[PDB]
C-alpha cells in the first residue's frame, strides 16, 4: 500500500453521557469546558474538557480535522481525544488537564518553580515532539500556551488545529494564507511557508525560553511584520537570566537558518536528560534548593534514548 492505514476508532458520545460544570476557558474560537463523563453503566466518572464553537459549516469542517488528528495519536505526552459529541455544533471530548495551559502556570508559580521541574518539561516536551514527529507529524503550532498541565510532574503537548500529517516520501508542508503565530515561526516558515519537524524544532526553542523566563513574549512590542527582518540579520531572543550557557547554546541551535543543522527532538530528549540528573549545574535560580509545587555525566536511561 501507498500508506498505512489509519486504523484509530473514533468515539461517538451520547451528549447524555456528559454534564458541562463550568466554563473553563473562552474567547476567539469557541469555548472551552470542564465537565464529568459518566459512560452508561459503568462505574466510572471521568474528568473531561469540552471544546466547542454557533453552527457554520466552515467551522465543523475545522474541528472535525482536529479530531481526526487527536483521534490518531497516543503517547503519555500528547493529549488525545475521548470522543466527539454529535450536537448541532461538534462538540471535542478530551482529558481534562486540570492545572491549565503552562504558560499561565509558570507566570502564576514563577517563585516556586526550580531547575528540576523546568528541565523535566523540556524533556517531556521533546518526547510528546519526537513522537508526533514518529506519526509523520508536523505541528506546526509549538508554544508554551500549547502545553498543558495534568500535575505540576506531568504535561502534555495539544492544540492540533494546524497539524499536517505527511506522506511516507514527503518532506515538507508547503502552507498558505491564514494567520500562524510569527514569533515561534521557524524562517523558512515566515519567508517560504515551509513547515517540517525542524521547524517544529525552532518553535520548541522559543518554547523553552518562555519557560526559562517564566512566562515573557518573545520580542515584547516588536510588531509581527518586523520578526522576519529582525531574524534574517542574525538576532535571536536573549539568554535568560537562570540559563547557562550550556542551555542557552541549546535554544541557540533550535534557531539555526540551516535547518538539518538544528537538534532532532530524540537528541534534545538526551541532551535535557542528561541536565535533568543534575539541575542546578544548568539552571540558577534563586531559593532552588527549597521548592515545592503540588565519571557518569554522559549516562542516559535506556527510556530516554530513542533511535
Ligand atoms: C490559552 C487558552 O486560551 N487556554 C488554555 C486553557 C484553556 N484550554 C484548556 N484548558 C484545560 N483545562 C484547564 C484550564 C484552566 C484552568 N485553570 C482555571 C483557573 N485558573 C486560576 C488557573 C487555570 C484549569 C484547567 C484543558 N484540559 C484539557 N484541555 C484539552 C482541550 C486539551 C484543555 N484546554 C484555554
Amino acid at each position: 500500500s501507498g500508506e498505512a492505514p489509519n486504523q484509530a476508532l473514533l468515539r461517538i458520545l451520547k451528549e447524555t453521557e456528559f454534564k458541562k460544570i463550568k466554563v473553563l476557558g473562552s474567547g476567539a474560537f469557541g469555548t472551552v469546558y470542564k465537565g464529568l463523563w459518566i459512560p452508561e453503566g459503568e462505574k466510572v466518572k471521568i474528568p473531561v474538557a469540552i471544546k466547542e464553537l454557533a453552527t457554520s459549516p466552515k467551522a465543523n469542517k475545522e474541528i472535525l480535522d482536529e479530531a481526526y488528528v487527536m483521534a490518531s495519536v497516543d503517547n503519555p505526552h500528547v493529549c488525545r481525544l475521548l470522543g466527539i459529541c454529535l450536537t448541532s455544533t461538534v462538540q471535542l471530548i478530551t482529558q481534562l488537564m486540570p492545572f491549565g495551559c503552562l504558560l499561565d502556570y509558570v507566570r502564576e508559580h514563577k517563585d516556586n518553580i526550580g531547575s528540576q521541574y523546568l528541565l523535566n518539561w523540556c524533556v517531556q516536551i521533546a518526547k510528546g515532539m519526537n513522537y508526533l514527529e514518529d506519526r509523520r507529524l508536523v505541528h506546526r503550532d509549538l508554544a508554551a500556551r500549547n502545553v498543558l498541565v495534568k500535575t505540576p510532574q506531568h504535561v502534555k503537548i495539544t492544540d492540533f488545529g494546524l497539524a499536517k500529517l505527511l506522506g511516507a516520501e514527503e518532506k515538507e508542508y508547503h502552507a498558505e494564507g491564514g494567520k500562524v503565530p510569527i514569533k515561534w515561526m521557524a524562517l523558512e516558515s515566515i519567508l517560504h511557508r515551509i513547515y517540517t519537524h525542524q521547524s517544529d524544532v525552532w518553535s520548541y526553542g522559543v518554547t523553552v525560553w518562555e519557560l526559562m523566563t517564566f512566562g515573557s513574549k518573545p520580542y515584547d512590542g516588536i510588531p509581527a511584520s518586523e520578526i522576519s527582518s529582525i531574524l534574517e540579520k542574525g538576532e535571536r531572543l536573549p539568554q535568560p537570566p537562570i540559563c547557562t550557557i550550556d542551555v542557552y547554546m541549546i535554544m541557540v541551535k533550535c534557531w539555526m537558518i540551516d535547518a538539518d543543522s538544528r537538534p532532532k527532538f530524540r537528541e534534545l530528549i538526551i541532551e535535557f536528560s542528561k541536565m535533568a540528573r543534575d539541575p542546578q549545574r544548568y539552571l540558577v535560580i534563586q531559593g532552588d534548593e527549597r521548592m515545592h509545587l503540588p565519571d557518569m555525566d554522559d549516562v542516559v536511561d535506556a527510556d530516554e534514548y530513542l533511535i
